[PDB]
């Protein structure tokens, strides 16, 4: 095994980019989008003794400048020579925390940034260095609470932040090294160049020029004081270019519209501020909206639900962090019934009614609740624009906008005309007829869309009406007739009738056959056995359901790969909607367990 004072770090494979740990045995396989190796290297303070294993020498306590050279900020150190004044306090009596930065970090910095720093050593590089350094001990413990610091220039903030994966980012610069202790003070690593914090939020996007229609948005909604006053948030500001790409009728709606513009708006806000460094991996993070967005990474670029549009990241405001989106975040709170499902997984659903003439109840401000199946149920075709789809696909607009987890257990929706459809509410499945709610509701501006899991098929007539009308079930109506149960199925009830086709008694054995056909009693115990207490849907089973029958003895239903069984058989035809139950086609004839 590893020696003593061993700290692992963790090196994405093909960079230069480190995780410096204290050996910890939870690891992420990968950073952003690459894959990793688990290095091993000493802990703060120890140094390796050659034929021995691991770090055992502890390191002797150097002054605050000698401890850079050991870190490895040999540029900082550099630098802090250069100004002819910061040297002697390094060296000298006190206790101090200094955040220096790697010598990358002084590469990374533009031509024009360092030229001003490097000529005036006195006033610029003098000042930018203890804007880096505090004048007491700093250690972790106080840097993971994420409470702001007081600098050794002009008593500036200096924001720390913690995040719940270990990382703590000081003005977004993540802390590589840490705890690096010295004879006079503490030494920390720290991934940037820091500078000084002056305005906030509201006062960067009234400065920026790329920002134009993102301040007139603002204004507009009176969301001024909000991104003014003090706070911890975190803006996806939109560029101009982020409004352009999308069309002008949509934007002059919502910009328009004040519910819409707040809605907006408040999906750029989040509730914590957090730095590009702090993001390793998927994360889901709750709006001012309310909507979930996916923030990751793709190696050195920050992406949303997998999009990389943020071109500019970590823009520290006294009251947050802002990073530049390149495209607009519109809320489904936002968007008509067409826009937010026009190019989702119901796509196929939006352009039948769309064909059907139904289009006009997707684009307008007419309050509905819109009941469109998945793309996946038209996997093998879309059925022509006719008379029955016409009819169909009217039945799926609803009365009123609603919430699926609100419908209640008899609960009735009226559709755009006047069928009133039955609410089927299960332990984990909720459904609408024969048609069950397959993912979250997309609530929009005037009306919300329900994704369904199948095409809803409404009832016509009762039980012994579908049955009358079809001649696979002409020895069953006739059976059902001599045990007297065309009153019980013809009458206003909640029943699951598994209907054993023609074929299904002609399989019975000869014995069997003329057996059934000869007690009028038992036959109408067996026909009790096949009708269930309450409707069950296919959709509604989801594993098993012990459904009790009108004889006594309950029924194994199940449901596997989109398969409904009842005591172990398959179901042929199921969800045939009736104004009192449900047909499912089976074809073999159910015995009791007992009796």
């Amino acid at each position: 095994q590893h020696g003593p004072n061993v700290c692992a770090v963790q090196k994405v494979i093909g960079t230069n980019r480190k995780y410096f740990t204290n050996c910890k045995q939870w690891y992420q396989r990968k950073i952003c989008g690459k894959s990793t190796v688990i290095s091993y290297e000493c802990c703060p303070g120890y140094e390796k003794v050659p034929g021995e294993k691991g770090c055992p020498a502890a390191l002797p306590l150097s002054n605050l400048y000698e401890t850079l050279g050991v870190v490895g900020s040999t540029t900082t150190q550099l630098y802090t020579d250069r100004t002819e004044k910061l040297r002697p306090e390094m060296e000298g009596p006190g206790s101090f925390t200094i955040f220096a930065p790697s010598n990358e970090a002084w590469a990374s910095l533009p031509a024009e940034v360092l030229d001003s720093l490097v000529s005036n050593v006195n006033i610029e590089l003098l000042n930018a260095l203890r804007y880096h350094m505090v004048g007491r001990r700093v250690l972790t413990d106080e840097l993971k609470h994420g409470m702001t610091l007081t600098s050794m220039y002009q008593n500036s903030n200096i924001q720390i932040h913690h995040y719940p994966n270990g990382i703590v980012t000081v003005n977004c610069a993540r802390l590589l090294k840490a705890d690096h202790h010295a004879t006079n003070g503490v030494v920390h690593l720290i991934d940037k160049v820091i500078s000084t914090i002056t305005n906030n939020i509201q006062q960067i996007i009234e400065i920026e020029d790329t920002f134009e229609t993102l301040r007139a948005a603002v204004a507009a909604s009176g969301l001024n004081t909000m991104l003014e006053g003090n706070g911890q948030y975190t803006l996806l500001a939109p560029t101009n270019e982020a409004f352009e790409k999308i069309p002008s009728e949509t934007l002059n709606r919502i910009l328009g519209d004040p519910e819409a513009l707040r809605d907006l708006l408040n999906n750029h806000i989040l509730k914590s501020a957090m730095c590009a460094e702090a993001i390793v991996a998927g994360l889901s993070v709750e709006t001012l909206e309310g909507t979930t967005l996916e923030v990751g990474c793709s190696g050195d670029m920050l992406t949303i639900n997998g999009k990389a549009i943020i071109s500019n990241k970590d823009i520290l405001a006294t009251n947050g962090v802002i990073h530049y989106i390149d495209e607009l975040l519109i809320p489904d709170s936002a968007k008509t019934l067409f826009e937010l499902a026009a190019e989702s997984d119901v796509s196929t659903a939006i352009d039948l009614f769309r064909q059907a003439g139904l289009g006009n109840h997707l684009s307008g401000s007419e309050r509905l609740t819109l009941l469109a199946p998945l793309n996946s149920v038209f996997k093998d075709g879309t059925p022509p624009i006719d008379a029955h789809t016409r009819n169909l696909l009217r039945n799926h607009i609803i009365k009123d906008q609603l919430a699926s987890k609100y419908l209640y257990h008899g609960q009735t929706l009226e559709t755009l005309g006047g069928k009133k459809l039955r609410v089927f509410v299960y332990r984990n499945s909720l459904c609408i007829e024969n048609s069950c709610i397959a993912a979250h509701d997309k609530r929009g501006r005037y009306g919300t869309l329900f994704t369904m899991d199948r095409v809803l098929t409404p009832p016509m007539g009762t039980v012994m009406d579908v049955l009358k009308g079809d001649n696979r079930f002409s020895m069953l109506v006739a059976a059902i007739q001599s045990a007297g149960l065309t009153e019980t199925l013809n009458r206003e009830g909640v029943y699951t009738v598994f209907a054993p086709t023609n074929e299904a008694f002609r399989a019975l054995p000869p014995r069997e056959r003329s057996r059934l056909l000869g007690d009028a009693k038992e036959l109408a115990n067996i026909l009790k056995y096949h009708i269930g207490d309450e409707i069950l849907v296919s959709g509604g089973i989801g594993a098993l359901v012990r459904l009790k029958s009108l004889q006594g003895d309950k029924l194994e239903v199940s449901l596997k790969n989109n398969v409904v069984s009842v005591n172990k058989e398959p179901v042929a035809e199921p969800d045939i909607m009736a104004t009192n139950g449900v047909v499912h086609v089976i074809t073999n004839v159910l015995q009791p367990p007992a009796n």
